[PDB]
C-alpha cells in the first residue's frame, strides 16, 4: 500500500505562476491558511495544482491534476478549497484557452491611470515604474485586490484577508510603466484615536511578487510611500503592522539611509547625547514611531561610535 503515495506537501503541489511574456513559475512559502496547519494533502497521487495569473490583470486560472484519488468520504476537495480563497466567479478553471481570451480581452480597457492617483515614479535597469494608490470602494480596485489578495496568505506568515468595506483602507499599486504589469502592492491603513483631521498611517501588507524580488523594488516602493506620507501634513505618525524578519531588514536599511541624507549621521555624533525635547521634535519631524526611532538612534550610535 504505502500511504505516502497518497500524501503530498501542499507547498510542493501548489505551483503558482505569473504569465506575461512567459510563465514564471514558483512555490508558495505558506499553504496552511488553505490546506491546514500540517500543509499536507492526503488522498491524491501525482497531485499538481496550477494557479496562474495574467501579469497585467491578474486574472486567475486554476487546474488540479492527479493520476488517482482515494474514495474515502473526508478526502478534501483540493480544487474547491483553493477556489474559496480566490474571487467568486472570476476564476477560469481547466479551460486554458478561455482564460487567455478573457484576459487578452480585458487587457484592452485595463487602465489604472484613468482611475488611480499617481504617487511617484522611478527607474531600475532602464525601465520606468509607477506607484499609484486607491481606495477599495470602486469596482475596479476591489476586483484587482481580490485577485492579488491570495499572495499575502501564500507569502506572508500570519496574514489574514482585510475587510474591503472598511473605508480606512488604501492600496498602493506598483506597475511597470510601459507594460502595465503589476509588480507588487501594499495595503495601508489611515486611523486616528483623538477644519481638517490628523491620522496615523500604517503599512499592513507589503508584497512584491516573487518574479520581481531582489531587484530594488521593495526599497523604492517603500521609500515612495514614506516620502509621500512625509509630505502629507495630515499624517502624524508612520508605523508598521507586525513586520517579519525580511521586512524589518528592509525598513531599517531605507530608514537609516533617509536619516543619513538628512545629516542625522552627524547629529548622533555629538558626544553629549541630546535633549529629550530635541529627540521628540526630531522624531516628530521624521514621522517615525518611537520604537523604530529609538532603534534607529541605537544603530546610528555604534555606526559612528568614536
Ligand atoms: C508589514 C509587512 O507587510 S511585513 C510582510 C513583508 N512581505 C513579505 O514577506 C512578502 C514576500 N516578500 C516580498 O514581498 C519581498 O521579498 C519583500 C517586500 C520582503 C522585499 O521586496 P524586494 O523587492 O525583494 O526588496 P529588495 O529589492 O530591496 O530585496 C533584495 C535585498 O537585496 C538587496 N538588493 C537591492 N537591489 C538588488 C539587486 N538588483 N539584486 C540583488 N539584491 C539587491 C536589497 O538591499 C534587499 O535587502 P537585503 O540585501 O538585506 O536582503
Ligand atoms: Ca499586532
Amino acid at each position: 500500500f504505502k500511504p505516502e503515495t497518497w500524501t503530498s506537501s501542499a507547498n510542493e503541489a501548489l505551483r503558482v505562476s505569473i504569465v506575461g511574456e512567459n510563465a514564471v513559475q514558483f512555490s508558495p512559502l505558506f499553504t496552511y491558511p488553505i490546506y491546514g496547519d500540517s500543509e499536507k494533502i492526503y488522498g491524491y497521487k501525482d497531485l499538481i495544482i496550477h494557479l496562474a495569473f495574467d501579469s497585467v490583470t491578474f486574472k486567475p486560472y486554476v487546474n488540479v491534476k492527479y493520476s488517482a484519488k482515494l474514495g474515502d468520504d473526508n478526502i478534501v476537495d483540493v480544487e474547491k478549497k483553493l477556489l474559496s480563497f480566490l474571487p467568486k466567479d472570476d476564476v477560469i478553471v481547466r479551460d486554458e484557452a478561455k482564460w487567455v481570451d478573457c484576459f487578452a480581452e480585458e487587457r484592452k480597457t485595463h487602465n489604472l491611470s484613468d482611475v488611480f492617483e499617481k504617487v511617484s515614479e522611478y527607474s531600475l535597469n532602464g525601465e520606468e515604474f509607477v506607484v499609484y494608490k486607491s481606495s477599495l470602494v470602486d469596482d475596479f480596485a476591489r476586483r484587482m485586490h481580490r485577485r492579488v489578495q491570495i499572495f499575502s496568505l501564500l507569502f506572508i506568515e500570519a496574514a489574514n484577508y482585510i475587510d474591503e468595506t472598511d473605508p480606512s483602507w488604501q492600496i498602493y499599486w506598483l506597475l511597470n510603466k510601459k507594460t502595465k504589469e503589476l509588480i507588487g502592492f501594499v495595503t495601508t491603513y489611515k486611523y486616528w484615536h483623538y477644519i481638517d483631521k490628523k491620522f496615523r498611517a500604517k503599512i499592513s501588507q507589503f508584497l512584491i511578487f516573487p518574479p520581481y524580488q531582489n531587484k530594488g523594488h521593495g526599497s523604492c516602493l517603500y521609500e515612495a510611500i514614506i516620502q509621500s506620507w512625509l509630505e502629507d501634513k495630515s499624517i502624524t505618525e508612520i508605523t508598521v503592522e507586525d513586520p517579519n524578519e525580511a521586512f524589518d531588514d528592509l525598513r531599517d536599511r531605507n530608514d537609516i539611509q533617509r536619516l543619513r541624507k538628512l545629516g542625522y549621521d552627524a547629529v548622533f555624533q555629538k558626544h553629549s547625547d541630546l535633549s529629550d525635547e530635541f529627540l521628540e521634535s526630531s522624531r516628530k519631524s521624521l514621522k517615525l514611531e518611537e520604537r523604530q526611532f529609538n532603534r534607529l538612534v541605537e544603530m546610528l550610535l555604534l555606526l559612528n561610535n568614536s
